[PDB]
C-alpha cells in the first residue's frame, strides 16, 4: 500500500472517498457506507446509550503519508477542529525520508484495582496477600480460558498501602491482566469481583472498591520520528535554526505547566479523533495521559524532543494507550469497523502504535508552525 | 421547564424527539434536523477539516432531571458509551430533592502566553514589562475592539520567569484576556502576535511562542450538590453507611492517583458529551481538567465529598471550564446551535457552570454504585 496520497487535500470528498477505495480494495457495501448519511443505523445508535433523539456528525477524514516501521497506513480521523488533519499529514510526509515512523509496544496490561478496608493491620495483610498471589491469579484466570487461550490472562497481583489516611489505613491490590485485543475494563472488573472473596478471606478486611484503572501505565505504546535541517527550512530560518527553535518550545512545555497542558493537548488533538473514529473511549485515553504526564510529580511533556549527534531533530513518544479492536461501539458502529479496515490493524497493540505516531506528529505540526511564524 | 420527562428512557427515539419539540415548542425544522440523517451538510463537513471523505455519527441523547440555581434544563450529550446519560439523570433526580445543583463561575478569563528568549537578564526584563503594563494592555486591546465593548478584552498582565532551563533563561508574559463568550484561543492568540514586537523592544529578547494557555485556571466553573442518607438507602445498605463508603471511596481517590484518574476519568464521562453536543473542543476541556487535578503537585481527584454537620452528603467540582457560544465549530454544526437553544444558555459561563454540574452529577453517580455494589 502507497500512503503518499497525492494532492489528497484538493481532491472532492468523492474522489478522496475512491482514492482510498482503490488503494485498500474496499468492497461497494464499504464504499458506500461513507457515500449517504446516516451510515449509523438509529436501532444501533439507541442501543447505545440511554435517551436517544438522534445522531450527531463530525467530519470524517484521512490523514495521509503515515508509515510504521516500513509499512504504509492510513489513518482514520474525526474531529471538528481545523489544522489537525493536515499538519499530521505534513509531518508524515517529512517522517518518511527518514525511514517513517518507528513504534512498540508494552504487551496490553490493565490494572484493576481491589480496595481493602477495616484491617487493622494493612501492612501485614498485604504480606498475608503476596504469599497466596499464585493462588489469586490461579482463580482470576479460572473463568477466561478464551482469554487464557488467546495468549490474555491475569499475569501477576501487586499490593499497595496507605496505611495513614484521613479515613484510616487502606489497602489496594492491582490485579494485572493481559487483555488481547479489548480496551479491559470489562475483563478486568470481572476478574477483581471473582477474587474479590479471597483477599477478604486473606486480610480479614471488607473489599469496597473493584474496578479498573484508567492511568493505565502498564499498556505503554512508543513512537519516535526523525526529522533533518533541510526538512525545515523556511523563507525565513535555516532548518538548523528551525530545529533549536523546536527544542526551545519543548524545553519550555517541559517547565512550564501552562505551556505543558497546551503542548499535550496537541498530542491529544492527534490521538482523540482516532479513537473516535475507531468507536473507542476518549476519556479513558485522555485520564491516561494527562496522569502519566504528571507521574514525575511535575506535569510536564509526554513527547521529548532532542538532537542526534547528526544534528537531526529526533522526538518520541510513550504513553498509556488503552485501546480495542472489539467491544461496544468499535463493534456496533459500522463506521468503527470501517475504520479499523482501512488501517488495516490486527491487534490491539497495533492501533495503540498508530495512535501515538498520530499523537508524535500532531505535536510536532504544531511546534514547528508555532516555531517559525515571523514576529508580526 | 420541567426537566423530568418521566419514562423518557423507554419512549422510541421519535416519540422523545417529539416529547423534547413540544417541551422547548421546537419548530418543525429544528425537529427535522434530529428526525433525518445529515444535519451536517458535506459542504460544511468539507471546510471544517482538511481530508474529508465522509461524517461520522454518535448517538444524539437529552439527560433529564437537571436544575441549575432553581431552573430546570434539558441537557444534549453526545457520546459512544453506555451507563452515562442514565446515571447523570438519575443523579440529578436525587439532587433535585434538595434544591438541585447550585452553581457559579469566574468570568471567562484566558491565558495567553508570550515567550521570549535569547536576554541574559530575564528576571530584570521582567520588570521592564511590568514596568510598562498598561502600555502592552492598551495595545492588545486596540487589536479588538469589538471585543471590548461587548464588555471583554485584556484585562491584566502577569510574568514568569525560568531563568535556568536546560536551553537557556526564558521569560513568560501571561496576557489575562475576558474573552466573554468564546472558548478564547483565536481571540487570545491575536493578542500575543500584537504585543509581540512590543515586549521585544522592551525586553530587548526574541519572542517565540505566542500561544493560549489550555490550563485555563483563571477560568473556573463551579457545582454544589447535596444527598441526604434517606435518598441512598438501599435493599442491603443504610444510607448513613453509603455516605461513609462514599467519603472512603473519595478518600482513596484523593491520595492514589490510580484512583484518581478513573474517579476524574468518570466526571469527563459526564462532561465531555456536553462539550461535544456544543461544537467545542474537547481536547481543551480535558487537558485544563487533568493539568488542574495536579495543579499542586500530586494528581489528585477534581471533585470533593463530605458530610454537612446535618449529615448529609456535600459535593463540588472546581474546574477550568474553557467553552464557547461562539467561535470553532459552536456556530458552524447545526446541531452544535440546536443543542445550545435546548439548553437555553445566554453566556458561555452559563454554558460552562451546567458542564460542572454535569461532570458533578457523573461522578456521583460512579461512586453510588461502587459504594453500594
Amino acid at each position: 500500500l502507497d500512503s503518499r496520497l497525492p494532492a489528497f487535500r484538493n481532491l472532492s470528498p468523492a474522489a478522496r472517498l475512491d482514492h482510498i477505495g482503490q488503494l485498500l480494495g474496499l468492497s461497494h457495501d464499504d464504499v458506500s457506507l461513507l457515500a449517504n448519511a446516516g451510515a449509523l443505523p438509529m436501532d444501533i445508535a439507541n442501543g447505545m446509550i440511554e435517551n436517544v433523539i438522534g445522531t450527531f456528525e463530525l467530519p470524517y477524514a484521512v490523514a495521509s503519508n503515515f508509515q510504521i516501521n516500513g509499512r504504509d497506513v492510513l489513518v482514520p480521523l474525526v474531529v471538528e477542529e481545523p489544522s489537525i488533519v493536515a499538519a499530521a499529514s505534513y509531518m508524515a510526509k517529512l517522517a518518511r525520508a527518514n525511514g517513517g515512523f518507528t513504534t512498540s509496544s508494552s504487551a496490553p496490561l490493565m490494572h484493576a484495582q481491589v480496595q481493602i478496608v477495616g484491617i487493622q493491620d494493612p501492612l501485614n495483610a498485604r504480606l498475608s496477600l503476596l504469599r497466596r498471589k499464585d493462588e489469586i491469579i490461579e482463580l482470576a484466570n479460572r473463568k477466561d480460558q478464551l482469554l487464557n487461550s488467546l495468549g490474555g490472562g491475569c499475569r501477576d497481583i501487586e499490593v499497595h498501602t496507605f496505611a495513614d489516611t484521613p479515613r484510616g489505613p487502606m489497602l489496594v491490590a492491582h490485579l494485572i491482566v493481559d487483555v488481547r485485543d479489548a480496551m479491559g475494563a470489562n475483563t478486568v472488573n470481572t476478574m477483581a469481583e471473582a477474587v474479590a472473596p479471597l483477599m477478604e478471606a486473606i486480610t480479614g478486611g471488607q473489599v469496597r472498591l473493584r474496578i479498573l484503572s484508567n492511568l493505565a501505565d502498564l499498556r505503554l505504546a512508543r513512537a519516535q520520528v526523525r526529522i533533518t535541517p533541510q526538512q525545515l527550512e523556511t523563507a525565513e530560518f535555516s532548518g538548523e535554526a528551525v530545529i533549536e527553535g523546536i527544542l526551545d518550545a519543548y524545553a519550555f512545555a517541559a517547565v512550564d505547566p501552562y505551556r505543558a497542558a497546551t503542548h499535550n493537548k496537541g498530542i491529544m488533538n492527534g490521538i482523540d479523533p482516532l479513537i473516535v473514529a475507531t468507536g473507542n473511549d476518549w476519556r479513558a485515553v485522555e485520564a491516561g495521559a494527562h496522569a502519566y504526564a504528571c507521574r514525575s510529580g511535575h506535569y510536564g511533556s509526554l513527547t521529548t524532543w532532542e538532537k542526534d549527534n547528526n544534528g537531526h531533530l529526533v522526538g518520541t513518544l510513550e504513553m498509556p494507550m488503552p485501546v480495542g479492536l472489539v467491544g461496544g461501539a468499535t463493534k456496533t458502529h459500522p463506521l468503527a469497523q470501517l475504520s479499523l479496515r482501512i488501517l488495516g490493524v490486527k491487534t490491539a497493540q497495533a492501533l495503540a502504535e498508530i495512535a501515538v505516531a498520530v499523537g508524535l506528529a500532531q505535536n510536532l505540526g504544531a511546534m514547528r508552525a508555532l516555531a517559525t511564524e515571523g514576529i508580526q
